[PDB]
């Protein structure tokens, strides 16, 4: 089936945690495309797939980058569709640098950003699902029972 | 019209950040409502709103608050919609608490969160017509419009 | 006998951090209870535990959480009681998204914070006893020894 | 009547964040005190006021300071009775400072924080209101009457 | 003459900062010019002003940046000049957000970040100043006598 | 010989740190004593030791504390002597709350802080030797012959 | 009177703050020379100074500095004698650049830092102050009543 | 053949960093050197190294250094040649001490600072390469083939 989300991510290392919102998108049964994207390895590559994206059939981005994290708000520049951004922890500034490149987009050009590492790639996908959801009814059907199950799945007790 | 986006925020003060959200909705004539739900003083009002807002036929959240800002956070575990946070500047630390305190959500309920301050505030409104524009097609040709004029409008040279 | 502080938590893992004031209220014979309470998965089970935690006769609340820590704040938006927070370590901020999210509580809702990981769990068990110490001779005097003891026990000099 | 809670702080200019909680406590009707006790200029007043607070009558101590903020730990050091801190605002770090000396009290020696600046010091005499209420039937109903103003009064809509 | 520096920034607004480049390498007689490209707006001006510069006779790119700062990093992935970035104060984050956004970049795409604010816009077109000096003996004589005033104008006392 | 620098420090733990002060000192020949003393645990032990400092011919007081970090501006509020701090890396912070515990002390009662860990206590010991040294021509030249071997060993070139 | 403590800072802006270190200099006739010393702009009339600092009767040095600040830090590479650090303020960061650039010398060349501001200048001169003070009798009087009336002559209560 | 660049690091621990430098300065066939001075304990190594490097025959210094990092600035304050700063990693503060102290130079005295860590070396080596490259036609091609064959190489997907 056509991709309807699109994970993009500079490099391989960085797959480690854009992997969660992967699995998550196969859980939920949206189909989606996983790509290697460089902002700034691969400027003209980032411009062709994000100004293409809509026509292509995708409704919704996940970016994940880190450092000077530019990928998210630069796929956001060229395209209409809603783009979250996952910060990936970086090795010195423990993904605080990733994460202020990211969320401090000036007004005009959103990026939805969600936390650092692999929670926020797993809810960079279950935000996906939820925007998804509201034109979609099968796939709200399958959130609604996934979000159930979560909270149905909580023990009472932690053990010592 | 009926209301497809809300826009909370826990106090009054928190208008004069979150006002742009809605400047914005009405700019691109997205119907919506706005209104004070504080996390912290009335976790009733919240339940309740975040638990009908799909019934009610709202799409989008989008929640404000600062310090201690659990208002999105709180919101998103009641509703299956997706629910987009405004961190708003506090007096002491600028804001970082408020972007900690939302944007910092573990893996299985999501806020996407925008920058602090107004920016934040008009890009979590951007966003919202963003995914309604995914299943509307008036609202999209808008939304177009709109980034196309923001682009357009930049000048080439700055003013002394 | 019937408990008087609640020990709540999000987690499991949260456990290994929240486990060391669950160990020195069993030090001071203060009756409690020991419970996994998620503020974003289980929140109608937050709701029901903070609104039924005075009648069922709880006198303080200690609540651990990290990242995006609602827990506290939400735990005291519902209940009379004082609530004792507890920032747990996280990952890649090293509990200071934990601290930010727990401490920083606008006026009107109180949550007492401690340090961010074991030390906060031990003191805000201790905490728990000097409040409850108040009302309970016994406990004061338990508490007193265990203060005496502790000071008495502090070495004059390192070993190298 | 004779003081139940002791506010203190180190200097003058400390005052106008602390008597935030002095005006709670009025409005209460819990009988207190407000002194100046500077942790590093009045040491020994310091020491003397803390080891003597419960032989007085003293159930609960707020103490505010900035900067280097030692006040509420040395005071904790030498009473039995809950000492709950408040971080005042500094003018370079914004009370940054203020909140990490006082919140970060190894096990042993607890000191219950609230936030930065004035929020802080209403909500320390909100949580020492709280822990009275648990033996003082009359102030817990002045309480519960005080936090369901607090939850009424929130409107529902913002004023432009 | 031809600019053989470029001085971009994002907007109006941050020309409050850019100026001081402007001004200093008109001081020193380095032609240039001075214009608004949005790294977020206007990304496909940006990836033509950066992909042409070199042809057009530039040598240096001096851009300034706010917030998520992506206008220095995005033109240095599209042009093999020296890029020099300025971080502009934000509001809330004092600059740190655009700080970390321009100078963490990865290994392969440099760029040489200067301090927060209007000393940095100074410091780049000093910099941009010396690396032009190495092939321009003229200018490099001009910079000597820059560097020996700046040196010997400092006063050997305050005055009150 | 006599003591004319003690060194301080809360707990052993902190003595993997303060080592290198005690070791420093040794080497320069200067008399001293290693105690621990607890500003939150042993406050009594601490204000007599640093009010009976000079009496007991004590020239300067070297103090480390980490997390909560009062012991040097505690033992500064009660002794006229020099007293020099060192930040004891902590767990979740690194250290940032031992450093601006110690180091943010307000105006009237001084303490001169070294860095975070191993360096800062070499070099507080190595700051207490050259205010000796203005009043011991002996140890003065000890030191001088430590600062000049210490610049003559640097090597010209690294290894691969 | 010769000088025995020099004041040096790199510019005239800061002595809004350094003037706090003369004036307290002053207050307890402690004769000193305050001056301005830029390490960036005057670097060789730096290390002329400290180099002959001793030989000329200077027993410490004061040194402040913002941003970038390394005169605290060059001066003590260049002299034996005790080098006190005061970061300024700065206008983006607050002085937290001034703060980590002063006090995270590495081992083996001292830096006494203390708090950033006019607290710091002044603790600056009173820690100078404390180590004359040692081998100066009438000072270490004059020393002492400065203390004395600083404890003696805080409130015991606050002023509305 | 004779060196055109210079990279300059206090100490043997810096090489694990600045290695990354030198291997790429190799892989473009720039000659240079490569050699240790320390700000703090050789300061007048480093004020030759600096005040000669032009007359050498060096067009660009590289510089890295930690902690309370002078080793850039100073080298800036005594040559006209650009100075590109590399900020090492720190043990506790993971080089956001490096980096403030590298970056906020004051106006007047340029540093080119590059990202903490290895990214950085390698970036401040390509920047360097990029300066020279202005007026090098053989050096200016094979960084334009460097920087083509890393766009190139870039994959289109991760792997699994």
């Amino acid at each position: 089936s056509a991709p309807v989300v699109g994970i993009i991510m500079g490099s391989q290392s960085d797959f480690e945690t854009m992997r969660h919102a992967d699995a998550l998108l196969t859980e939920l049964e949206i189909p989606h495309e996983t790509l290697i994207v460089s902002a700034h390895r691969t400027p003209d590559r980032l411009a062709d797939y994000a100004r293409t994206a809509a026509e292509r059939g995708l409704n919704v981005i996940i970016a994940g980058a880190g450092g000077a994290a530019h990928l998210p708000g630069m796929c956001a520049a060229w395209t209409r569709l809603p783009v979250l951004g996952v910060p990936v922890e970086s090795r010195a500034l423990k993904g605080m640098d990733s994460l202020l490149s990211i969320v401090q987009m000036p007004g005009g050009v959103p990026v939805g950003t969600l936390a650092i590492g692999a929670s926020g790639a797993k809810n960079a996908a279950l935000l996906a699902a939820s925007i998804l959801a509201l034109f979609n009814p099968a796939l709200a059907a399958r959130l609604e029972t996934f979000r159930a199950l979560q909270t149905a799945s909580v023990p009472n007790s932690p053990i010592t």
